[PDB]
């Protein structure tokens, strides 16, 4: 289920992270905008640069501690604040965020492995009202 | 769902909040040590006490606006520290909340109603696990 999705993504986390960010990527073109130094490059020369493998797991490791720290997935108010203010975020809307979670559970579907793709629709949809609520337009 | 539950509660509320309080009261007699004026009656004799369908409605009014600023049967944190400080909880433990929804749940099962029984039970163990994270025992 849910919890055993986040021990699978954590096991293999950059894995996980960099094929999943580029699904994003490529799902939503407009999206690498806000990540300049992705620009014009393929996915074996992102998957070569040291800063894409590493900013990407820092990313779904965060992911992956608010998604432990959720209950029923619901993420708390304290960590949808967080993500609100950081700022590499100032600029973002829930309509970017929304993009990415369609893209990880199309991911997690159309993977061979058994995720809980229901949960995680479910946990994203409640972080973008999280979001919300935490002063996201 | 658990949304129409809500408003068919509030609909009869008094009615419900009379039958369930007393469905956990009688399930669970040594609860009504925390009711002074309750112990030696008859369901009959504490329906026609005004006090009694006072306090029972005013609990249940509360109860079904916790319900309903909940997201996916998941409770506010505030909701959960209102409850906690309250004084008149000042000498409960998570234990007797569960309790409260265990009959509340058989409750919903027993009778004729379609309610969604396993959604109240979600709540009721959000909830608990919300009133433990505020400081409750
Ligand atoms: C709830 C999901 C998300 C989490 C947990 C998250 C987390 C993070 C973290 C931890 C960083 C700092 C990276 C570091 O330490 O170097 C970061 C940076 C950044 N994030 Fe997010 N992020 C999320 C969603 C998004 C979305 C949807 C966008 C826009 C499509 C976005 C855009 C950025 C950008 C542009 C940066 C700075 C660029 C960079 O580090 O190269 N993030 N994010
Ligand atoms: C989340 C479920 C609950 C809600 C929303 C709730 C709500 C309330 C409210 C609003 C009052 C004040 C009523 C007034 O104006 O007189 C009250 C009183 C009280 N509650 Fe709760 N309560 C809950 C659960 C419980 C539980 C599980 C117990 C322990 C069996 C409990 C014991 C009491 C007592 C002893 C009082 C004062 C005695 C009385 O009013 O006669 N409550 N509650």
């Amino acid at each position: 289920g849910f919890k055993q999705d986040i021990a699978t993504i954590r096991g293999d986390l950059r894995t996980y992270a960099q094929d999943i960010f580029l699904a994003f990527l490529n799902k939503y073109p407009d999206e690498r905008r806000y990540f300049k130094n992705y620009v014009g490059k393929s996915d074996q020369e992102l998957k070569s640069m040291a800063k894409f493998g590493d900013h990407t797991e820092k990313v779904f490791n965060l992911m992956m501690e608010v998604a432990d720290r959720a209950t029923d997935c619901v993420p708390l108010a304290s960590d949808a604040n967080t993500l609100v203010q950081m700022k590499q975020h100032s600029s973002l809307t829930t309509g970017n965020f929304e993009k990415l979670f369609v893209a990880l559970v199309e991911y997690m579907r159309a993977s061979g492995q058994s995720f809980d793709s229901q949960s995680w629709d479910r946990f994203g949809k409640n972080l973008v009202s999280a979001l919300s609520s935490a002063g996201m337009k």
